[PDB]
């Protein structure tokens, strides 16, 4: 009542191999699945995995889009399997799957996006190769948490909310005055549960270098600075920094 | 046992591969279903999935409509399968599904509706292509819950409602006087359970350009403006925003 | 045992297909029934589905009423299949199965209805092609609840209702006066349970243009506007907006 | 995790395309370029507001019960005890905000010469691109438009 499961899983290894292989720039692609296996005691069934090694077409390599394509293929073939745990390798090293340092690549991606946008916007002004920039991005990768409990102040009786109130007043006339007051309020309350996203831009720094035509006019320079400010999405509160210079290139 | 359901899996996958070929730009489609298990120890019921790779017709490229067509073909050929699980791969990669973003497309559809309506109204006045408009929609995708518990104020004793009353009045004549009163009320009450819709327009921005015939007459401009306000469904309270200009095209 | 219902399925696929084949614009029907299981691990039991890709006769498109015909035939020949769960595809593309944007569809339907009614009425007055109008409708899709609990007022003793009353009146003659009075009323009441509808119109904004005869007279235009107000179902409390203008077409 | 970038890129592209679609007939097919930066709020949002309405005024109070005792002798000795059990309106929202809205947009627009466009011809185009931005003053939206010849 045991071996048939292993036999089936290995048959499915072959099946997935034959799918992923028959894709064009592939000649062979062999996989090993990582599943809980019948110990009769394990009940938790930790997250599975699937390691694929592929020997592609000589003279060809697979682009990231089709890397994601095949990873989602094999991920959607196996039930209860996160695609992240599926790990793919070329015919010689070079893990095209990224599954502690990914934040470096994410920061680099952010910087590339910003800088490419700057180039795209300023090329019409000064020319294709006449302007260069580099972006430094401060990214915040801390798992933040928040739970705010704003109440509304009810010190003002004109804006309070009495559920119950008892008021006892007594006086004799040599006056003896007495006033016992008891109040139970209902209070206005707000509950936010903020959970800041991991990997947000907390600060940027951008230096812009522009070529000459002889230097540019002052106004053309300041408008260039304003556009690059804009294309940074410049925020004074994030401590963002931008500096622009002009000089002959080489 | 267990070999029979696996054989049913294989039979159904072969069936789908067999009868997918009668679709034109299909020549091989290898597919795998994924149902984890009919459990005993968890109520979570991790969802089954389906993965398919197909080889298209040389000389023909595939629309997105036929993408969704084959996806729903699979997802309704095999029930217990929401179409998101279906993952289609081209003869060489090309993830045809993004297995959070349908918001962008839905906003596109809303804006296309309103923009086309503006065009259809304004075209007869000035011509077929003398006008253009584009619309930006703010969409409130946030889930809302609500409950209101309005009461009627029973301050007015003539309009108040009484279930009980103990009213004890006494006096002596050196005048000593007593008056003890109790009042139990019944209250008119309103109870909503408002559950606001997902994805409503909160703010529309409409910018309209019209070509010249020479600039059009001013009241002609204002009536066209009223037309676009009207077909916009322009509501002042939402912060709806509108702008119209007239200028020759190129 | 279970293979008996498996073959039951796999034969009824053939009989369904041969039924669709006998329609004229049909050649074959790839049909896959989809009965997941009658589980009770969840309180839902997702309705079992069915997907058909039909190879029609060449050169003929299959009309939407007839699309509904075949979809309902599939949902009727099969028990456990609602009509809206069927999927329908052409031998090449063509998602004929349209079962979140349903609100967009419904709104377009309503606006089409009212707009067609406006045009149908106005065309005899001003000509077949001398009039154009468009409709923009706000629709409410939020689930409502309401439970009013009106009580009538018994503040007046003429119209009050008493279950019981204890009344003590005393006096000595130094006038020692007492008057005790206990009253348990009983109160008229109304209790509604209004559960509003989903998809009711809240605001119709309608813009109308009419061609020239040279412009129309004042009285003729005002009656045209009044009738379009009539045929809108214009309600001032709904904030409905209506604007009708006159100018030559192009 | 990184798909946030993809979604932001899609939004920015959408706005860029719409801005071009509006502006091109005013100036030409290639006489303008736009670029968008979108600050996208990817934090999981839950909120709960429980407003009560103030019943401070007996003109708008809702009482369930009220015990009232008034006594006095005449050496004038007056006493007055009073108990009020009110009953209160209540409004409970549970707004769980969507994930991935735009909190801020910055857009720069560059327009080519025909010789520069005149002052009106500039203010109208900038107002148009404002309008097509979905430009929200409460969102801190930002717009920079400039006129100069291309390369």
């Amino acid at each position: 009542q045991f071996s048939e499961q292993v036999n089936y899983q290995r048959a499915l290894e072959g099946e997935l191999a034959r799918t992923i292989e028959t894709l064009g720039p592939v000649k062979s692609a062999r996989v090993h699945l990582a599943m809980p296996k019948p110990s009769l005691f394990v009940r938790e069934q930790k997250s599975p995995s699937a390691s694929v090694t592929v020997t592609l077409e000589p003279g060809r390599a697979l682009d990231e889009g089709q890397i994601s394509a095949v990873v989602h293929l094999v991920s959607s073939a196996v039930a209860g399997l996160p695609p992240g745990n599926v790990t793919l390798v070329d015919q010689s090293g070079h893990l095209l799957t990224q599954s502690n340092d990914a934040q470096l690549k994410f920061a680099n991606d952010v910087e590339s996006r910003i800088q490419r946008r700057i180039e795209a916007i300023l090329s019409p002004i000064v020319g294709n190769g006449n302007v260069h920039a580099q972006v430094t991005a401060q990214l915040d990768f801390a798992n933040k948490e928040q739970t705010e409990e704003h109440y509304s102040p009810n010190g003002d009786a004109s804006k309070a909310t009495l559920r119950s109130r008892q008021l006892n007043i007594s006086e004799q006339v040599p006056r003896s005055t007495q006033r016992n007051e008891t109040s139970n309020y209902e209070v206005d309350r707000t509950i936010r549960h903020t959970k800041m996203n991991v990997g947000d831009i907390e600060r940027l720094s951008v230096a812009v270098v522009v070529n000459y035509k002889l230097p540019l006019t002052a106004d053309q320079m300041k408008q260039i600075e304003d556009l690059t400010r804009e294309a940074m999405g410049f925020s004074d509160k994030r401590g963002d920094t931008l500096n622009v210079v002009n000089s002959p290139f080489s």
